[PDB]
């Protein structure tokens, strides 16, 4: 049983435009980081491969895929593509990330899956692009690696696939994709749609359609969410799943945006709570395929995913970051959103302190209605 990390420094060449949250290095940055912390070896890394047209078609429609391919190389927005495919906008602009990086991130999810099925443990930090629809770009996403991955498994015969999304936002793409089926159970904790993207979906009431009614569970959570609240809903919502679904396999997306320092989230979570959310899912359902997801703060991103890597890699977490790592992080131009909050403290340790607190009624009500 090997523990593999799927990645490449090439993502770093497929960034989104300056004015875009995804303009920064992310997975390429994770690799440089753990290499600087000496927490990864060559024999544990798997080079990302591009998803084949066929694999993408296990979910996405040809016209939508050909539109992506055409738009990228001509580096343009084709006539009627903006409207029909939600491509070209600020949200999902034209770039080399729209198809080449997306395909790369997607092939890595299948790679991650192939590995798991070989009896190994893999983590694909570039995957977890859960917003894309069958024929539409959405929320920075063009290709839905999770859906594509899940369909991959269905073709391999699995009939009870589980998907847990701990990313701060609802995986509306993953939801629409298996909303009418009961072979795939979709579960998601995220910022309530009442105040956060997607805004149009993610509400507790969305429990399915047809045979799938009861196989989609959304856990809308309040702003200022603290560690205890987060963990509370996880353990609690996982329970609802176990009494209703016996998984043959499950995927977990681990976006680091729920963390306190990430601006695209109103949650004030910590690394440790994040790490624990992870281990709790593993305690309940065993090992599964681990995916990446949203994350916009270079420091949180790096420290957080490094914890996941250590946990998997069975290696102790250095309590501090050596100089090579501190310098790396400081070399990235990110520009803090809130002028000066000062996040240099993140450079003084890998595991930050707990940010627990009481558990608001809201959360307990949310869970209770989800239970009922
Ligand atoms: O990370 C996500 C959500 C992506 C959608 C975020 C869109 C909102 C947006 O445009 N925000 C923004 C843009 C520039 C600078 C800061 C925030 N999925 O989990
Ligand atoms: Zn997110």
């Amino acid at each position: 049983k090997k523990v593999k990390l799927i990645g490449t420094l090439d993502y770093g060449k497929y960034r989104y435009p300056k004015n875009h949250p995804l303009k920064i290095p992310r997975v390429s940055l994770l690799l440089r980081f753990k290499d600087a912390m000496n927490l990864i070896d060559e024999k544990e890394l798997i080079k990302s491969r591009p998803a084949t047209k066929e694999e993408l078609l296990l979910f996405h429609t040809e016209d939508y895929i050909n539109t992506l391919m055409e738009a990228e190389r001509s580096q343009s927005v084709p006539k009627g593509a903006r409207e029909k495919y939600n491509i070209g906008g600020y949200e999902n602009p034209v770039s080399y990330a729209m198809f080449t990086g997306s395909s790369l991130a997607t092939g890595s999810t299948v790679q991650a899956i192939e590995e798991f099925l070989k009896g190994n443990v893999a983590f694909n930090p570039a995957g977890g692009m859960h917003h894309a629809f069958k024929s539409r770009a959405n929320g920075f996403c063009y290709i839905n690696n999770p859906a594509v991955g899940i369909e991959y498994l269905r073709k391999k015969g699995f009939k009870r696939i589980l998907y847990i999304d701990l990313d701060a936002h609802h995986c509306d793409g993953v939801q629409e994709a298996f909303y009418d089926t009961d072979q795939v159970f979709v579960l998601s904790l995220h910022q309530s749609p009442e105040y956060a993207f997607p805004f149009e979906k993610g509400f507790l009431e969305e429990i399915g359609e047809g045979k799938g009614k009861g196989y989609n569970l959304n856990i809308p959570l309040p702003k200022g969410l603290n560690d205890n609240e987060f963990l509370f809903a996880l353990e609690k919502s996982l329970e609802i799943v176990k009494e209703v679904f016996e998984p043959e396999v499950y995927l977990l997306q681990l976006g680091t945006d729920p963390l306190l320092e990430d601006y695209l989230s109103k949650f004030n979570l910590s690394n440790v709570a994040f790490l624990k959310a992870f281990n709790i899912v593993r305690e309940v359902f065993g090992e599964g395929v681990y995916l990446g997801g949203g994350g916009y703060h270079p420091y949180a991103l790096a420290r957080a995913w490094t914890l996941i890597w250590c946990e998997l890699s069975g290696r102790e977490v250095p309590e501090k970051l050596n100089n090579k790592a501190k310098e790396l992080l400081k070399s990235i131009d990110f520009e803090e959103f809130d002028d000066e909050v000062d996040r240099s403290y993140m450079l003084e340790t890998l595991k930050d302190p707990w940010r627990g607190g009481e558990v608001r009624k809201e959360v307990k009500d949310t869970l209770e209605k989800a239970k009922a």
